[PDB]
């Protein structure tokens, strides 16, 4: 029993993490058989972050300028290339701790967990949701940098994310493994807008799903309602519509509750018409959207 925002445990990407130096930037990067992965903002002088030419300033740079440094293992930089916004160091040594991995370009309203590193070692690991708009509402100092998102299937560690800055606004951008920014950012120092951030309905829906496994059942109603006529009262409020996928993905907790979906909807419909009234559900007086329905399956069957 019980409802937390929880992580992957993180043991299989602490292994990989290393300190990459370029003139006198530190940052993190991503240490995967025989090749270093790690934002190519780490070849920047502060000069030149206004505005920089990525070509002409890696042209400047020779394999024996750059620091990879895997604990107090120093490794030889032997190739480097650039892949978008990533920069790729072939290495003399393969990472004897490398896992079963594949990178995956993830969609807004999936979760994954973060491990923030400074200079290549680990502080701490947390849970969170890639927005609509393509940020992450993050925790990272200075030095974040090259810190991944991963899932893990089983014994397969999934990259999703390397963080590559923080915006004005204060939240987070970074890209996939080949170096595409999630969202319309660059990585330039200048203003940068996200759009309007929404809810991500389906995810509401997964957690009211949580809530009545967990003992918390107030909020349900007697009435019921349309996906049509949802998916209007979803819009005025800034949520995500709901598709026939979004009822599909939802059967399960569906199916374990009782609880058609579309009832369900209804329910949430009321509590966006009439907020929570000083009333809480799992110990929260918002509606959370931080949770798949993915991972309320996993948290409430035990799958390790
Ligand atoms: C790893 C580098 C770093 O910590 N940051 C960073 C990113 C860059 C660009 C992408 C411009 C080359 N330069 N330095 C910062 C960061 O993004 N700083 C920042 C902030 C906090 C607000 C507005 C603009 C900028 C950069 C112009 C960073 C990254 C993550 C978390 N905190 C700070």
């Amino acid at each position: 029993s019980g409802f937390r925002k929880m992580a992957f445990p993180s043991g299989k990407v602490e292994g990989c993490m290393v300190q990459v130096t370029c003139g006198t930037t530190t940052l993190n990067g991503l240490w995967l058989d025989d090749v270093v992965y790690c934002p190519r903002h780490v070849i920047c002088t502060s000069e030149d972050m206004l505005n920089p030419n990525y070509e002409d300033l890696l042209i400047r740079k020779s394999n024996h300028n750059f620091l990879v440094q895997a604990g107090n293992v120093q490794l030889r930089v032997i190739g480097h290339s650039m892949q978008n916004c990533v920069l790729k160091l072939k290495v003399d040594t393969a990472n004897p701790k490398t896992p079963k991995y594949k990178f995956v370009r993830i969609q807004p309203g999936q979760t994954f967990s973060v491990l923030a590193c400074y200079n290549g070692s680990p502080s701490g690991v947390y849970q969170c949701a890639m927005r609509p708009n393509f940020t992450i509402k993050g925790s990272f100092l200075n030095g974040s940098c090259g810190s991944v998102g991963f899932n893990i299937d089983y014994d397969c560690v999934s990259f999703c994310y390397m963080h590559h800055m923080e915006l004005p606004t204060g939240v987070h951008a970074g890209t996939d493994l080949e170096g595409n920014f999630y969202g319309p950012f660059v990585d330039r120092q200048t203003a940068q807008a996200a759009g309007t951030d929404t809810t991500i309905t389906v995810n509401v829906l997964a957690w009211l799903y949580a809530a009545v496994i967990n003992g918390d059942r107030w909020f349900l109603n007697r009435f019921t309602t349309t996906l049509n006529d949802f998916n209007l009262v979803a819009m005025k409020y800034n949520y995500e519509p709901l598709t026939q996928d979004h009822v599909d993905i939802l059967g399960p907790l569906s199916a374990q509750t009782g609880i058609a979906v579309l009832d369900m909807c209804a329910s949430l419909k009321e509590l966006l018409q009439n907020g929570m009234n000083g009333r809480t559900i799992l110990g929260s007086a918002l509606l959370e959207d931080e949770f798949t329905p993915f991972d309320v399956v996993r948290q409430c069957s035990g799958v390790t």
